[PDB]
């Protein structure tokens, strides 16, 4: 059940599609980035068409929508990474088992603001100065404040220790980062290649 | 997509079903266990009906069946664990972030045994305060595998010049596999829980 806005993949299951500047999709993704990264220079934006990752993510989404008994489980967030990680993420998504602060738990970190992900410690500039940031669909669901050393989100009620929050954050009232602890809770939707 | 022989769970997402000795389903698991653990005695065997784990696992199996073309991607393996872990595994399956270092490490992942005798070691199926040991029987997507290495946090690439095209799992020995390590969520479905004693 591959999304309408995807382009034909000639019966293949993985493709990176460079977006056309000035069309609705490119402008929408560029605006989300330029909200906080207007001083940067965008070289290109690519749509990640990964059928397998999409399938696994949509299954997790449908499960979270049932468990939480609403939609609103999804947020669009940013993730800066190094050039050498880009092929892995494009193909396999985010892996908590793969450096950098993990103060809110041993998961994959997503930023609310592109400017946070634009830090060199996250979107490490490559031998030619290029920086890489994903726009990510994240199943944040019902979240709570994180803490160091978590390997999963805490339980909602320690009377039912296996009924977990879906994600953790730095701050529940005004979140700036989210951490997820399971594969296929995050779909890398766009890759932005940019410079300082 | 839930299997038709599962008990009706009446819109519930999770059920443990106690099997009856003399049913083929119970006896095949008992035989698989006693092949290497005839010194121990089974208290009971429960079928794990976890709708969400099943759905996510079956999606990964379909994907690996498509990717590998005409491989037997799935093996039925054993996993010994402590009583404190059983509620989490039942509900959430096998989490590599919780895995112990194995006495012979072939990678940082979840370990599964070919032989119930291996999983029956107290180091894995730690006896609880009542002397009960717990072992899962697990559908594992072993796929195409290679000998692992202690440093691994994912299976290695098949080809060093294409680092993202991975083996599905690793083993101790490709000619005589006795253990498999998996590195991703939803690559293993806990199908039965064996409760057993000395
Ligand atoms: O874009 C990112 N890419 N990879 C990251 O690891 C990452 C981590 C991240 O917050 C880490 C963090 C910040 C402040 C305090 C404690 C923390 F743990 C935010 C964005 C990113």
């Amino acid at each position: 059940n591959l999304p309408e806005h995807w382009t034909d993949m000639n019966h293949q299951l993985f493709c990176m599609v460079q977006l056309e500047p000035g069309q609705s999709e490119y402008n929408t993704i560029k605006d989300k980035f330029t909200r906080t990264c207007s001083s940067y220079a965008i070289e290109k934006i690519e749509r990640i068409q990964n059928a397998f990752l999409w399938q696994s993510y949509q299954v997790k989404k449908r499960q979270m929508d049932i468990k939480n008994d609403h939609k609103n489980n999804e947020r669009l967030l940013f993730h800066g990474t190094d050039a050498d990680s880009v092929p892995y993420v494009n193909q396999h998504g985010f892996n908590r088992s793969c450096k950098n602060a993990v103060s809110y738990g041993k998961g994959t970190y997503f930023a609310v603001d592109a400017s946070y992900s634009a830090k060199d410690t996250y979107s490490k500039p490559d031998s030619n100065g290029r920086k890489h940031m994903y726009v990510v669909r994240v199943l944040t669901g019902v979240f709570t404040k994180g803490r160091a050393g978590l390997v999963t989100p805490p339980p909602k009620n320690p009377h039912n220790p296996t009924d977990l929050f879906d994600s953790v954050t730095n701050n529940t009232r005004s979140p700036k980062l989210f951490v997820v602890f399971f594969d296929n809770q995050a779909y890398p939707e766009y890759l932005i290649t940019f410079t300082a």
